[PDB]
């Protein structure tokens, strides 16, 4: 961890090339990410920008005191950061095998991931939630765009921005993985478990979360149905795979249902999600 001048970022991005691959690799909510070397390292350079409006100085100090000195197996690695120009910039280990949710859409015409790999993501991702709660921050923000993956395709959790250690006004997250009582303002690390339900249904289905041309347009309506007896989880498990079996499939799908609980008590704890996972490899 250390201070970058923005010139550096600047340079080593192709002055932000916005052309992907050019430099641009993924945008969000609260900036673009750009690939770029620097201490003979390949990084990821997040330029926070806005909706938002100075509140990103208070993100951008909120990540910086929460990871800058984290290290977890299934976290995110922060670098660094820059503020010594035009914009606020993130320098982050670089992850090569990009989101979950860019590897679950075949995005650039990757491979589909197997069953297998799906799995050990998903115990990963419940145990980089798990170290969170466990020090008592809260997520605000799990999705499947924020599950990076690594050059083993090791889980990692990403975009703090959010993290807080209750009700507020300023609602803000992504309304598709958003918990009712969420969308109403309330922050609890209860909120993370039910959109955590979301990210195994998109592992399951290998489908959006959101899709304006699908119907239904919202995978948790896809659950509802299934609930309902409307549809069947067979009907929706990914048929870009080879190696899945119904039970374990079966077994994921029912730590999302207890995930997708609207009543926020009735909800499994990471603990137990971190359980339940461990049990559908065994
Ligand atoms: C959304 O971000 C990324 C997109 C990417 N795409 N790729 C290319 C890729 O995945 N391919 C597969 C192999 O074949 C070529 C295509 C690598 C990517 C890496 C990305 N991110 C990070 O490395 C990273 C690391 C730490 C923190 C953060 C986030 O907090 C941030 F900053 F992005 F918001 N991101």
């Amino acid at each position: 961890f250390h201070s970058f001048s923005f010139y550096e970022l600047k340079n080593v991005t192709n002055n932000f090339d916005e052309r992907p691959i050019g430099n641009k690799m993924g945008e969000g909510g609260f900036g673009v990410v750009y690939k770029g070397y620097v201490n003979n390292t390949t990084v990821a350079v997040k330029k926070l920008a806005a909706i938002t409006t100075e509140e990103l100085k208070q993100q951008f100090d909120q990540e910086i005191k929460v990871m800058a000195k984290c290290q977890h197996e299934n976290l995110v690695e922060l670098l660094g950061f820059s503020s010594d120009g035009d914009d606020l910039c993130l320098v982050y280990v670089y992850m090569p095998n990009g989101s979950l949710l860019d590897r679950l859409s075949c995005l650039d015409g990757t491979p589909p991931l197997s069953w297998h790999m799906r799995c050990k993501i998903a115990q990963g991702a419940a145990n980089g939630i798990n170290f969170l709660h466990e020090n008592h921050h809260i997520h605000r923000d799990i999705k499947s765009a924020n599950i990076l993956l690594d050059e083993a395709f090791t889980a990692k959790i990403s975009d703090f921005g959010l993290a807080r250690a209750v009700m507020t006004s300023r609602i803000v997250g992504t309304t598709a993985y958003m918990a009712p009582e969420a969308l109403r303002g309330e922050i609890t690390p209860k909120s993370d478990i039910y959109s955590f339900g979301v990210v195994l249904l998109e592992i399951i289905t290998g489908l959006p979360a959101v899709d304006e041309h699908r119907e239904p347009q919202l995978l948790l309506d896809i659950a509802a149905a299934i609930e309902d007896e409307e549809k069947t989880i067979e009907d929706y498990i990914d048929k870009k795979m080879n190696d899945a079996d119904s039970t374990s499939v079966e077994a994921m799908y029912s730590v999302a249902s207890q995930c997708l609980h609207e009543k926020k008590n009735k909800r499994p704890d990471i603990k137990k999600v971190q359980q339940l996972l461990q049990e559908m490899t065994a």
